[PDB]
């Protein structure tokens, strides 16, 4: 592929297992905090707010106090991976962000998807990612 938004297209937003389910909106980030893609849908972001990602990625713990926020909207971190898998909660959905070596997979979630198929989609890109060195 010559695009980073194929990625986004055919392995975070398409059709989940063949449930008719989709994430709700999808991007990959550079450990940079550089847009590479996006689905439509992704909220307007703002740069602190992957800024903190960045840092929670870096050292574990350090969004406790205040939330995981994104477009705004606070969830609350739930059991992730240290330096590698982050997740939140907000109600029924949710949000799943995978760090690769260049790189940060952002899944994000509403009902009736469940938060270990978020899990499936954006952690099995990022480890493909990183097989290609990403
Ligand atoms: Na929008």
């Amino acid at each position: 592929s010559g695009s980073w938004q194929t990625y986004v297209d055919d392995h975070l937003m398409c059709d989940i297992e063949g449930t008719g389910q989709h994430l709700t909106s999808a991007a990959i980030f550079g450990t940079d905090g550089t847009v590479w893609a996006k689905s439509a849908s992704f909220p307007e972001f703002k740069p602190n707010e992957i800024d903190a990602i960045i840092k929670e990625f870096n050292e574990a713990g350090q969004l406790a106090p205040t939330g995981l926020f994104l477009g705004g909207a606070k969830y609350m971190v739930i059991q992730g991976e240290a330096g590698a898998v982050i997740r939140g909660k907000k109600g029924a959905g949710g949000i799943c962000i995978k760090k690769t070596g260049q790189a940060m997979v952002f899944g994000i979630y509403d009902e009736p998807v469940a938060p270990g198929q978020c899990n499936m989609v954006v952690e099995r890109l990022g480890d493909y990612l990183l097989d290609q060195g990403m």
